[PDB]
């Protein structure tokens, strides 16, 4: 083999076979298959003309059960970095095509390299997941790959943004990984599922046969596990959200969130975002619409939508610079909290905090979801959760006191002995030690019983509780809250606040980390 | 297990890790629960630890169990099996489903192959050796050892320390 300008020519010719992924019919079998390549995936989500793909000719070690037989260059996985919208993004693609896009040693080696890469420096890492788990065929070979991506998961956890695509049938350790990156998009109808155990060991334990598509899928993770954080419809939604998702987010932990549009608006408003609270007390409203008179140009990407939608979760930007939102939501359960709701803001405030993301409080909750179903699920465990993550933050925090603010609930939607910066209250903000009916009742326990009407005292007690303490001004008086504000002032004095802590540098506790409950 | 892993790793106490699992409790009720996220919770606690982390697998730790049990991958210092350990891909039935088709219904052989191909499976991978050839276990050792073990183990690894990446905080699953 002596000719140069041949070896060029079969080095085209070797890649041009690695990039079919075995199967110029299972990736001939492309765009109109239902899902699209691993590679045509990663088109998509690139500007793609200034990169570079990394050990693209790896292949598997192993020999037993035919794996000598194939090939199939790179092992199932693309792995690599490139740019997505001018900024370096680095990722991983599994080609279901090759092993029904099974996790080999060396498959899991590539993804490993790729996370060493991301975590040297600062850059995210998008996975987009296509695989039905470990490779049999290389035994606990597999299992240790697994546990060496799940490894590099944790090491680059608040460090570096991890987002997921759930494009493929996840089972058993490929659900892993994705579980602990901070996002998980997935496809209802383009991508399908994901679950520990399959339904082949439990199917001898009932008898309901589920044939394919969006068994324990999407639908479930998106609206009852909450283990899926975005659910849309197709693929090439799933990357175009991806890209949004990363235009919110800093490149790691050490720079502040992008500020892509870094326009400042922010000199006033006039959209009366009074008008959306009704004068009845009882009344719901769409606090949404009130998130979107405040932030610029009324853009909102909203973080576990179908998830505990008693509390309201996502991204928007103030006078151009991000900010996490976090608020109560009127229209589901009145707005009180739940161990779902708990853990849906718990840890969007964890992350936020993580990668310096100013946390933004709208509140309205009248306290918790009663029953013995939350408590015996352990309420009270997981509404800890979100009195840690506010507490153990550092990011600048405000608060904005819409309506209602009771009990424990009022606490874990951030106040000043928590930890909050700064806190505002419209004058229908109503704060109090307890529901007024409830405080009123133990607070006249042997009356109410001893007058002309066991009903009459609770007006001449609960409405006279509420013209006394069902106000601003009652905490506004004992320094509890800095201010009371005109609904339309809120967002100039939040971009003020926001402003004045642009700078904030707190004090913690060294420590490997703390202890936060579970 | 994942608080009571995170809580000893603070306070530094060494993690013993006693290992026989096939796995995870089946079905929609814990799927519906997240059992997805839960999970991960002892794969991050264990990984984000830094005390000294010793497994022994007494009997099987298949698929995820295996790896959330500790392995030296997420970060055990040190792994021993005993001879009845069974470290397996999978549950030895699900896996000879799989690595046997194509020959459990076109084999002219009813259906008595299962079991038989599920038994040499496990005398060909449901042993301490495969893992050990492979370098994923340190040793295979007699039961009775167990303790001197641990004990050596531990005196070695108490002036441990390893490294982390700067950081306010993790985002552990929730």
């Amino acid at each position: 083999k002596p000719p140069v300008e041949k070896l060029i020519e079969e080095l085209r010719q070797l890649k041009e076979k690695a990039y079919k992924g075995g199967g110029d019919e299972r990736i001939q079998f492309q765009h109109s298959k239902g899902k699209l390549t691993a590679r045509e995936r990663l088109a998509l989500l690139f500007d793609d003309g200034k990169f570079n793909e990394i050990m693209t000719f790896a292949t598997t070690r192993a020999t037993e059960f035919g794996l000598d037989k194939q090939r199939f260059y790179g092992d199932g996985v693309v792995t690599g970095w490139g740019k997505v919208d001018g900024r370096t993004v680095f990722a991983y693609a599994q080609d279901f095509t090759v092993l029904g896009g099974s996790l080999g040693e060396t498959h899991a080696n590539k993804i490993v390299r790729a996370y060493e890469l991301a975590l040297k420096v600062g850059a995210p890492v998008v996975g987009i997941n296509d695989s039905g788990g470990a490779r049999i065929q290389e035994g606990a070979l597999s299992l240790e790959g697994y546990g060496a991506v799940f490894k590099m998961n944790v090491m680059a956890s608040g460090v570096i943004p991890q987002i997921t695509i759930m494009a493929g049938p996840a089972a058993g350790g490929a659900v892993y990984s994705p579980a602990l990156t901070d996002f998980i998009i997935m496809i209802k109808g383009d991508a399908y599922y994901m679950f520990v155990t399959g339904p082949e060991i439990t199917k001898v334990v009932l008898g309901e046969e589920v044939s394919f598509q969006d068994l324990g899928g999407a639908v479930v993770h998106a609206t009852k596990s909450g283990v899926v954080h975005f659910m849309v419809d197709s693929e090439q939604e799933a990357i175009n959200l991806t890209k949004r998702l990363l235009s919110y987010l800093p490149s790691n932990n050490m720079e502040e969130p992008p500020y892509i549009d870094t326009g400042d608006p922010a000199d006033r408003d006039a959209t009366g975002v009074e008008q959306i609270v009704p004068n009845d007390a009882a009344k719901p409203y769409n606090m949404r619409e009130i998130i979107y008179k405040i932030v610029d140009n009324g853009e909102f990407l909203e973080v576990h939508k179908h998830w505990a939608q008693n509390i309201i979760v996502g991204f928007a930007r103030i006078a151009g610079n991000v900010v996490g939102i976090v608020a109560n939501n009127p229209e589901e359960f009145g707005g009180s909290i739940d161990i779902d709701a708990a853990d849906k803001a718990a840890r969007f405030i964890r992350f936020c905090d993580a990668f310096n993301i100013p946390l933004i409080s709208l509140v309205d909750t009248p306290g918790y979801v009663p029953g013995t179903d939350q408590e015996y699920k352990g309420i009270i465990r997981h509404g800890a959760k979100m009195l840690y993550a506010f507490a153990e933050a550092t990011v600048p925090k405000i608060t904005v006191i819409v309506r209602k603010s009771y009990g424990g609930a009022h606490i874990a939607m951030s106040i000043k002995s928590l930890g909050a910066d700064l806190v505002y209250a419209w004058p229908t903000a109503e704060i109090a030690v307890t529901g007024p009916e409830g405080a009123v009742r133990i607070l006249y326990r042997k009356e109410i019983q001893q007058a002309s009407n066991p009903d009459d005292v609770l007006k001449q007690r609960i409405a006279e509780y509420r013209k006394l303490f069902a106000n601003p001004y009652w905490a506004a008086e004992k320094g509890l809250v800095d201010d009371v504000i005109e609904p339309k002032d809120t967002r100039r004095v939040i971009v003020a606040g926001l402003e004045m802590l642009k700078t904030k540098r707190e004090y913690r506790y060294p420590k490997k980390h703390g202890n936060i409950p579970l």
